[PDB]
């Protein structure tokens, strides 16, 4: 149940969404968890019904080495 | 049950995503967990019934080693 | 159940999606979970209906070694 | 139940959403742990429905080593 | 139940997210625990329902080593 | 149960949401626990309902070592 | 229950959200534990309701070590 | 008149006299006056006799333009 | 008139003359003006005799423009 | 009228002469003005007889422009 | 008239003449006036001999511009 | 007239001569105005003779501009 | 008229002659006026003969401008 | 007319000549206006035989501007 509305008169867009730039490094991480939604009318929704969700998001992990 | 409404009115527009430039590097990683949705009118709706759900989301992992 | 509308009136629109550039690099990922969905009017849905989904996004996994 | 309403009247637009410049590093991590919404008009909508949700985010881990 | 209402009339608007630049760093983490929802009119809602939820977001963590 | 309105008449804006510049650091943090956003009109809601919700944000931890 | 009203009208804006800049530094941590609204009308609206509400917000933890 | 002596007892040698590697350049030169003279025994002689001499040696020019 | 001796006795020798390496460059010179002699024994010798020798090694020259 | 000697007993050299690295650069100039003698062994010799003598040696020289 | 004398005795050896790097830079100079010599036994003689000798050596000259 | 002698017994030696690096500079010169002798043995002799010798050596000039 | 010896019995060396780092500067300026001589046995002579000799050392100069 | 001794020895050693960092500066001006010798023995000589010698050595001029 809901009503979501966008309208946009945009008359120029220039829109980026995620971006990474990397030189020389060593181990460089971009983690994104949800969606990734990028436009002059970016929308995005989710619904997550039901008990015990789990949502994790980790760059990186290192273990016993 | 729900009802989503976009209207976009554009003239121009120039839409990036998802971008990624590596030089020299060792172990990058651009990760992303649910849709990448991208263009001038960009929608993305996402409904996970079920109790219980995961959704993770990992750059990397290093074990033992 | 639901309804979704979009409506994307454009005169001129340039769209990237995912973009990956890897010069000289090791071990370089992009990694996406879900779809991919680009364009002037990209729309993505995903109902995912189920008690105990599991939607896993790693970028690499290095064990023992 | 609800209504959201998004109205955006732009004549120009420049919008970036996350970015990331890493140059002789070790280790960088850029971590989200939600969607990333991003345009001229981004909206983002998210409903997690059910006792004990779990919503993580962590750079990273190093354990034993 | 609720009711959201934006309007924006911008005639020239130059927005920015999350932005890192990590130069000769080690162990840079950028962690964001949300959504990250960036643009000329950029709108975000988020709804736990649910009793006992979590929402934890760590930098780094290090442990035994 | 509730309103919010918001009306943004801008003839130009430059807005920027997290910044970070790390140079020839060690263990640099920049950890946020709810959303970010971020717009020339930027409008964010959160509704956690549950009793024993808890909303941690920890830079980093360093155990034992 | 309630109304929240906010009208803006703004000829020019320069905002900046959350900015850090480290250099030579050993553990910078910037923690923000709620959202990061940034923009020339940001609003943020939170609402916690259940007994026993935690919301924790540390910059770093060391122990034994 | 003169005497010149050289002697090499050499049990291995790798010899190399102008390299070049130009990647993605515009206009690199590589200028040389003289012999290019290489060898496990590189000898060079050259005996410019005569009053008024002139030895240019330019990289480039632009005149005008 | 004059006397040059070398003698060399050597079991391994890895010589490198004039190296040069230009990536994404725009106008890199490397100019030399004499003789460029190079391995495990090098000898050069130069007699310029005569009044008003000149010996000049530009880079590069830009004129008007 | 002269005596120049020289004796190496070596066993094992790696030398270099000029090296030069340019990435990203603009108008990056490496200038020499006599002999480039480079080896395990190197001698140079030079003699310049005559009044009046000119030994010029310029990066570059921009003009009027 | 004069006498010189080397004797080198080595049972290893590493030399670097001229060594340039340039990064992202503009206008970078190296310049040499005289000979560059350079190895396990380096050796350099020069002998300028008439009266008004001139020896200049620029890195770069800028005019009227 | 003269004389000049030279003995050195090395075991080990490691030598640089001239090293510069230039990252994200300017207008960075390096400047030599006589030779660059460099080794495990390195000698250089310069004998100029004749009455008002010149030896300039300029790092760059700027004139009117 | 002279007499010069030198006698070096070393182990283990480890030479630097002129080394020059700059990052993000503007005219920077490393100027030498003689020869650069340098090794685990670095010898050098220089004999200017003549009236009136002239011996400049510039690091820079800007004029009118 | 003259007579110079020189005796070295050493069993481990490490020397640097002239050395020069400069960062974020403008206009570093390092100048030397004699030889650079450099060594494990490091020896330098000079005789400027003439009536009216000058040894000027500026680090910078700025006229008129």
């Amino acid at each position: 149940e809901g009503v979501l509305y966008v309208g946009s008169k945009t008359k120029e867009g220039v829109v980026h969404g995620v971006t990474t730039v990397a030189e020389k490094t060593k181990e460089q991480v971009t983690n994104v968890g949800g969606a990734v939604v990028t436009g002059v009318t970016a929308v995005a929704q989710k619904t997550v019904e039901g008990a015990g969700s789990i949502a994790a998001a980790t760059g990186f992990v290192k273990k016993d080495q």
